[PDB]
């Protein structure tokens, strides 16, 4: 990593400097570092550059605005000191060079909105693997090899993805957060391909307002590498952007592929949702299938759908990818189905939070034959407002609501289970029990075999909060045990 070669393309004749590390934090530039001095949210990187030279940087690389013209060359004790304009908009591109352009060197998907993208990622790394990948996932919440996942500016997500190349990834999995996109912290990545999962936005109505938001969007990603276009028809903005793009592949599981078009596309023609997921049969350009799910409810339909599609896409072999579905996993805490013969059908979920709850009681539905069963509580030493909304959610949208504890840390349990019990209409029909393995455990040994008992508020997080000791105890264990199956 030379100084010199790093600026090649922007800056000639620079001078040659060993480069170490490349940072924007002056607390932590080293000797031998490149430090990044730039502008931001009236936060200044400029003040920095004499802590940087006294910690013995190699080298600096400074925003231009009101201090010197584009690549204009100082130096100041030694340390070369180089400004550059729009060093916001440039640093993915610097950084790419640095990193030896790890975009590059294995297969980077990109997968924005709202909805599903951190679903639709995981099963893209997954399915990816599942073919003969060694697959990746960047995200919220973490960056990391799949199964190896670790708990935010361009150079760190260039590093990041550096770091993946190194450990030998060959596919790349990544949410990009709208906020990260509008502050060019993806600008110089090379996508294989881009998946759009939802255009659309609230707070638009103004006809005036849904054009400078689609305009504005269109002109980011105008700018950007995005590579093969994956978008979800099943959204307003998304069958607008794709009768502008030819090339794009058309995703819908409500019937909006229109075949006079002519171009790639794949939807889902019907779907049995049973116990243990969901049996989709697909028409596409690239031919027809039927894939057995495992994973619950319709969203996960059409996200398996848009991971399928942008496969497809890549070049992966529609034979393979539908020899490898059936091995596709929930992703952890998020609708984890547990079957077992002549059993209740049990579901857990991390939802803990009204909106959540009823998505998981309506995914929930869909796989249940007989009665659906929510078993719940809500967190203790916490906010008090969202347990009336649940108690409502619980009642509405299951057939029996059985309430009980949720680490009720160091509140009187009982009187959060009241405050739960007080948003129902007819409280009286609720079930109650304490002890949450009892609770669990009353809802599966009384549920009928068609029935689905959906465990919501914990997910993975395998603990019961009880005063202010972490007991040991998990939902998944508890489920497992009781079905006579393996968690």
């Amino acid at each position: 990593r030379n100084l010199r070669d790093l600026l090649a393309p922007w800056v000639p004749d620079a001078p040659s400097r060993a480069l170490r590390e490349m940072t924007l934090d002056s607390r932590v530039a080293a000797a031998g570092d490149l430090f990044v001095a730039v502008v931001g949210h009236q936060a200044d990187g400029r003040r920095y550059i004499p802590q940087a030279i006294a910690q013995g940087v190699a080298a600096i690389i400074a925003e231009a605005k009101d201090e010197a013209t584009d690549g204009e060359i100082r130096e100041m004790h030694g340390v070369p000191v180089i400004y550059l304009s729009q060093l916001n908009e440039r640093l993915s591109a610097l950084a790419g060079r640095f990193y030896h352009e790890p975009s590059d060197n294995l297969r980077l998907v990109g997968v924005t909105g709202t909805n599903g993208k951190t679903t639709t990622t995981q099963l893209l790394a997954q399915w990816s693997q599942l073919l003969g990948e060694i697959s990746a996932v960047m995200g919220t919440v973490g960056n990391g090899l799949l199964g190896k996942v670790i708990p935010g500016s361009a150079v760190d997500v260039q590093h990041e993805l550096a770091g993946l190349v190194d450990q030998g990834a060959t596919f790349c999995a990544m949410e990009v957060s709208s906020h990260g996109l509008v502050q060019h912290r993806v600008a110089a990545l090379k996508f294989a391909a881009s998946v759009f999962t939802n255009l659309s936005r609230d707070h638009l109505d103004y006809h005036g307002d849904m054009e400078h938001y689609e305009a504005a969007k269109w002109l980011l990603y105008s700018e950007h590498h995005c590579g093969q276009a994956i978008i979800n028809a099943d959204d307003e903005v998304g069958r607008r952007w794709l009768a502008k793009l030819p090339d794009a592949v058309a995703v819908s599981m409500e019937d909006h592929i229109n075949p006079n078009s002519h171009g790639r596309w794949l939807k889902a023609t019907e779907v049995n949702y049973h116990d243990s997921g969901a049996t989709i049969r697909f028409s596409s350009s690239w031919g027809d299938g039927e894939i057995e799910s495992h994973l619950m409810g319709a969203f996960n339909v059409s996200n398996l759908l848009l991971a399928l599609a942008t496969l497809l896409a890549l070049g992966y072999p529609l034979a393979d990818l539908l020899k490898t579905a059936a091995r596709l996993q929930p992703v952890s805490g998020r609708m984890e189905v547990f079957t077992a013969p002549g059993k209740p059908t049990v579901v857990v979920d991390y939802a803990h939070t009204p909106d959540a709850l009823e998505k998981a009681l309506q995914a929930a539905r869909l796989h249940c034959a007989g009665k659906l069963w929510c078993v719940f509580g809500c967190g203790g030493d916490r906010d008090k407002g969202k347990r009336p909304l649940m108690g409502a959610i619980a009642e509405e949208f299951a057939d029996v609501a059985v309430v009980t504890d949720d680490n009720p840390r160091t509140e009187e349990p009982r009187a959060i289970i009241n405050d739960i019990l007080a948003g129902m209409l007819d409280a009286g029909h609720a079930k109650v029990m304490e002890g949450r393995a009892e609770a669990v455990t009353s809802a599966v040994m009384q549920a009928k075999e068609n029935d689905v008992v959906l465990v919501a508020g914990k997910g993975h997080e395998d603990y019961q909060i009880v005063g202010n000791q972490r007991l040991d105890y998990s939902d998944r264990v508890t489920v497992a045990r009781l079905l006579g199956v393996i968690a």
